Parts: structure tokens; sequence; C-alpha cells
């Protein structure tokens, strides 16, 4: 199951966060880890297009070189708290899996900077919690978590030592497609 108490950042700035730029996941904490291990890479670009909040996701498996994209229209449940109804797409926006009722993830921006963030995400595929995931984002894929985001982790009653770093995961990102998917 998932957490639903994750508290949004007080005085969270949307304009800065949803600037249409790319966020890299430098570290994460998966409360519900799979039986089969898989060192992953992920990035996202959150922005505005056509008058709506949009988010584009990217997942990469270095080992298999497998890549998958997603694009969702966001609905604000409260500033910092969002619900995303995703659609799996080709890197050019061609839909592989349409939006579906049982399909959506929700996330909370627990802390945000000009250069870093801490989010809580809860993914549901086929209406069923798939577990809690906590991520440390950064606008730069090479920066280690700063004192501020780590304070935020602590403030949420978590342990950063429990976070896994995607640093030497041999990641590769497609920021061009990530940003362009924003309009799809
Ligand atoms: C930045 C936050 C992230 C968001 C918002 C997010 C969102 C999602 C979404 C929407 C899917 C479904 C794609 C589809 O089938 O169309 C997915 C699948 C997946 N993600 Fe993430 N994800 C994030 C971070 C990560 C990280 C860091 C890992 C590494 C632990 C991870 C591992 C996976 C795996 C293994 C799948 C497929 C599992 C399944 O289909 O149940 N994700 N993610």
């Amino acid at each position: 199951k998932c957490t639903k108490n994750a508290l949004a950042q007080t005085g969270f700035n949307k304009d800065k966060y949803f600037n249409g730029d790319v966020w890299y996941v430098t570290d994460y904490l998966d409360l519900e880890p799979d039986d089969v291990p898989k060192r992953y890479c992920a990035a996202l670009a959150a922005g505005t297009a056509s008058g709506k909040l949009k988010e584009a996701l990217y997942h990469y498996d270095p080992k298999t070189q497998d890549t998958f994209y997603d694009v969702s229209e966001l609905q604000e449940e409260s500033p910092g708290k969002y619900t995303a109804n995703f659609k799996k797409v080709e890197k050019n926006g061609n839909v592989k899996v349409d939006v579906t009722s049982g399909n959506y993830y929700t996330f909370t921006v627990m802390y945000a900077d000009d250069s870093s963030a801490l989010i809580h995400t809860c993914l549901h595929k086929g209406n069923k919690d798939l577990g809690d995931l906590y991520a440390v984002l950064n606008r730069n894929k090479d920066t280690n978590a700063g004192d501020k985001v780590k304070g935020a982790v602590t403030a949420a009653s978590l342990k950063f030592s429990d976070f896994i770093s995607t640093k030497d995961n041999k990641c590769e990102y497609d920021n061009v497609s990530l940003k362009s998917l924003l309009t799809k």
C-alpha cells in the first residue's frame, strides 16, 4: 500500500517547479522493492502547455537498455499535491497505452529549490497501490543531494542512507524528447 499523509512543502513555488525543465532522479527509496533487482534510471520534465500542467516521465534500464516514456495531464489536489493520469508513449508522442481509469500516480512535492527537490510518489496501475516511492530530484544529474534536501528527508522521518543512488548506474537521458513530450 501507499502513504497519503506526505506533506507538501509550505510555500511551494509552482512557477519555479513547473518551468518545463528536466529533473533527474539522483536518489530514491522504494518501499516496495521487486523480487527481481533492476538498477534504474529516471528523469522527468514538469511544465505547462496548452493551459494545463503536464509532466513527462522517462525510465531507462542500463542493463537492458530498455526505455519507456509516459506523458500525463496533472490535476492539482492542493499546491504541491498532484494526480497524474499517464499514457505510455513512443519518444515521439505515439500512444502505446492510452489513459485508463485504473492507471495514475500521485505525488507530493515535499521540498523544492531552484536546483533540487524531494517528492513522494504513489503509482497505481490497474487500481491497486503499487507502493511508496521517495525521490531526490536535481536539475543537474551529477549533483549529490545538498544539505537542504537531506534535512527535508530527515524531516519526513526517513533515512537518506536508505536511499539508493543512481549516480554510477551508467544512466543515459533523452532530455530533448522529454521536453517535447510536454506538448503531447
Ligand atoms: C520520478 C518519479 C517517478 C515517477 C513519477 C514514476 C512513475 C512511474 C509510472 C507512471 C510508471 C508506469 C509506466 C507505464 O506503464 O506506462 C512507472 C513504472 C516503473 N517505474 Fe517508475 N516512476 C518514478 C521513478 C522510478 C524510479 C527511481 C525507479 C527505480 C526504482 C522506478 C522503477 C519503475 C519500474 C520497475 C517500473 C515498471 C513497474 C510497473 O509497471 O509496475 N520508477 N513509474
